[PDB]
């Protein structure tokens, strides 16, 4: 069903749908794994499916459908605390540091470290680091095996602490765009 901003479960999958205030974003939970998003000139905004606690070594299913006008996002995300860390595996995008690459999954990534600081958190407004694994082959569909870039951000010395939430999540930036995507 269509919902407010919060946390949850749904047909047997964690949800987290989150955004800064801004009105013009719909966020629909479906059957399964399913969950579709319109947004027409949103803010900033974050929401998708996953699973509370993620691990280490989950390879992650998603098809569905990105579309995009401006700054968005399709990725797997999820956090981190001890430390408190927000990390992104891009796999397709609308329109820093680099520490190194990984070949994974019929493309290769970028591995970059960012650094957020007074900024919105799951522990409340705090100071921590992103890392990022961002596709050069854009897709909107296939399976993500997380334990390559875990290990491949190890290997850069980026420490993951206690597993958080592990989603496939749509995100927004001032922007328009639809999205319906299915994880399992």
């Amino acid at each position: 069903q269509t919902i407010q901003p919060g946390t949850g479960y749904n047909n047997g999958y964690f949800y987290s749908y989150w955004n800064d205030g801004h009105g013009g974003v719909t966020y629909t939970n479906g059957p399964g794994g399913q969950f579709s998003v319109n947004w027409s000139n949103s803010g900033n905004f974050v929401g998708g499916k996953g699973w509370q606690p993620g691990t280490k070594n989950k390879v992650i299913n998603f098809s569905g459908s990105y579309n995009p006008n401006g700054n968005s996002y399709l990725s797997v995300y999820g956090w981190s605390r001890n430390p408190l860390i927000e990390y992104y595996i891009v796999e397709n995008f609308g329109t820093a540091t680099k520490l190194g690459e990984v070949t994974s999954d019929g493309s290769v990534y970028d591995i970059y470290r960012t650094q957020r600081v007074n900024q919105p958190s799951i522990i409340g407004t705090a100071t921590f680091y992103q890392y990022w694994s961002v596709r050069r082959n854009h897709r909107s569909s296939g399976s993500v095996n997380t334990a390559n870039h875990f290990n491949a951000w190890a290997q850069q010395g980026l420490t993951l602490g206690t597993m958080d939430y592990q989603i496939v999540a749509v995100e927004g930036y001032f922007s328009s765009g639809s999205a319906s995507i299915t994880v399992s």
